[PDB]
């Protein structure tokens, strides 16, 4: 066996019989390397059948390991450059060896985001904040072809949150988008959600600036006065000075004028109102997230599909509440299946065909490409979990495999 | 015998010679022969103020008038004009029939303003913009004049002047061109939708702001303070709502999709934003209100009509409280509670008008029985069936006939109404 260590650069040759157990390979390392350093984070990872060393207790054999195996001693967590909704980048560091799923769990506590299921990973003190971009060059420069093929063939990069970062190539300091994958967001509270709805109003902000979603110019129009309401909110917030012509003594009691001086009434109500201006803040953002899911085309993730009866490469449509058979160029609705008459779902993974029963005995069949056809389960089976809020191992279940939708309703 | 009557537009004083088989409409049309006048006589009616009744009857003789000889009794427009103060402070004067039931009139009133839902509002006796804006006042010194007293039993008193809304104002000592307060009278508001209720909205978070601001309702250092908070936000979004300029410093074209860029100039896209933007205050504007209403409608002494009231076994003069869903018996000293009873377990409620007693009968065969005022028993007997009458309010036009069948009294369209909501 041959163990390579990444952080000192230097590669281990060993003795190994198959009757010492994997811990006992690692105790090994701490003791010959001879170097006065912490390898208590630190796990092996075999690059060979892309597969964590998880087990320390297990025995050699019964991994499945040949001579002459070279082996890597690398660190859990690493350097991941991670892109918000907000289009700034933040450096963390994350555990690689921990599901996707639970990985962006641990983020979101980091993040103080409630509701971690809603949001997962896309490959390619300033939480709450929110301002306008300095020009209007810089949303040009940002500015995608964002076309239905073009964002179909992004979404491909969905990673599968019953696995890894390490297992699905994810190099250090790579970036990778937190992303809201679901547009089912349940229980969105001003109380808690500071930052969670502002991370969303953002994703909602970019999605409409960069034109991936689109929408009439009376709406437009409307977006844009709300943002530009949302900074005058935010100002407000900031401000502990009087701005009006207005008398604070006219807002009270003249009771209050015989137990305080003006200097303190204007204090205690400037106190209360950046309290006030900041739920006003978060309600305007909840204004502007219910006008983006109130849009025509919203929440809806394409793919690449082959329909029945169809000789030309079509898009299957996954929204919170249906899937639609769409065109490729115009993305115009041809049929659409809702998930409430949905009994059960199977997906071939040899001829990757997703069949869906629905009731009334109807029936969807369509043909997607290899790597789709694992996120579009987990779309499906993550929009089904996310149906049934009011469980960890409710959403690895539901993401030739068959599962049947529990709330079938019929 | 002969007829006095008295045309109160014309100031004439007009003799007819009359038997008693002379119908209402013959009495008319003689006094009109006798003027000798070109006029339109459309809105004039005979009103009898001894009496206080209306003539309007006319196929009716003076005899079923009960009219006795010598009688003097007038020719008057049914429309006058009336002197409104909204819930904001500010008057207001309007045209409103002085021989409809007050019922009719405040709807009617409410439906010139624009006010949904006009059975949460009548008229209260003193003891097209200005509907919709807010402003706070000009100085400590207004706020400081208009310090009424605001102890329980002066708000007690206060609440005698709540007319009877099954007659009208003619009957109930109302002259042409006095001052009537417009209030919400009961505090169980249905539906308030931002979409329709801008106006609505607007006047009952002024009645709230004024109540707090005149003490006419507690709250702690703290509330008024996120009160007066509100007050200073609300003045705020309400100067947004008139801008129609750039006020930050932030490019208007940072905020839309490039295409944007290449149809419209810097200033198209300014305008059209800052004009969007007034529609956005405006809402802002409204929730802001809604905010202000709901922070009052969940302080403690919130939603109670006082009432003084003498009980079975009292040893005083104390207060009955009325608010949407209970009755409640006071200490006129402190204002604590001393009994509550539920509408729900209550199946039905008499009216001695005699004794001037109330009597209630509930679940358990429980009984409450008080007495009041002469004026204050229809007045208290209003507001029970009122609050009920409020209860049958479901989400599916206005039942008058069911409004007056619980409030009318002794008033025709001891008194007893059985509860229509009472719960088993």
């Amino acid at each position: 066996l041959s163990v390579h260590v990444t952080d000192l650069n230097r590669d281990v040759t060993l003795r190994v019989t198959g009757e010492v157990h994997i811990g006992g390979v690692m105790l090994k390392l701490v003791e010959k390397l001879d170097v006065k350093k912490d390898w208590s984070d630190h796990a092996l990872w075999w690059e060979k059948k892309r597969t964590w060393l998880l087990k320390t207790h297990w025995t050699l054999d019964k991994c499945g390991i040949q001579a002459d195996a070279k082996l890597q001693f690398t660190p859990q967590h690493k350097l991941l450059r991670l892109q918000l909704p907000n289009m700034k980048y933040v450096k963390v560091k994350v555990n690689f060896s921990d599901r996707v799923f639970k990985a962006v769990s641990d983020i979101c506590k980091t993040f103080n985001i409630r509701h971690p299921e809603e949001l997962s990973l896309l490959k390619k003190g300033i939480l709450a904040v929110s301002q306008p971009v300095t020009s209007p060059e810089i949303l040009a420069k940002m500015f995608k072809p964002q076309a239905l093929l073009d964002k179909a063939k992004t979404n491909q990069g969905w990673l599968d949150s019953s696995r890894s970062l390490m297992e699905q190539d994810v190099k250090e300091n790579e970036a990778l988008l937190l992303r809201f994958k679901y547009y089912s967001f349940f229980d969105l509270n001003p109380k808690y959600d500071a930052i969670r709805i502002n991370q969303l109003y953002e994703q909602a902000k970019w999605a409409l600036l960069l034109e991936e979603i689109e929408c009439t110019e009376e709406e437009m129009m409307m977006f844009a006065a709300l943002q530009y309401h949302i900074n005058k909110l935010s100002i407000m917030t900031s401000e502990n000075h009087l701005t009006t012509d207005v008398n604070p003594e006219c807002l009270v009691s003249p009771r209050y004028l015989k137990k305080y001086k003006s200097k303190q009434i204007t204090a205690r109500i400037l106190e209360a109102h950046q309290n006030v201006a900041q739920m006003s803040l978060i309600e305007a953002k909840m204004r502007f997230i219910q006008a983006w899911q109130s849009l025509p085309e919203f929440g809806i993730t394409h793919f690449i599909a082959r329909f029945q009866g169809g000789k030309r490469e079509e898009l299957i449509g996954i929204a919170y509440n249906r899937l639609i058979r769409m065109d490729a160029s115009t993305g115009d609705a041809i049929k659409t299946w809702r998930f409430s008459n949905m009994k059960q779902w199977n997906v071939n993974w040899e001829i990757k065909m997703v069949t869906v029963e629905f009731a009334d005995e109807v029936r969807l069949s369509f043909i997607c490409t290899e790597v789709d056809c694992k996120v579009v389960h987990e779309f499906i089976g993550g929009y089904i979990f996310l149906s049934t809020r009011a469980d960890e191992e409710m959403f690895y279940k539901l993401t030739v495999t068959t599962v049947v939708n529990p709330k079938y309703e019929g």
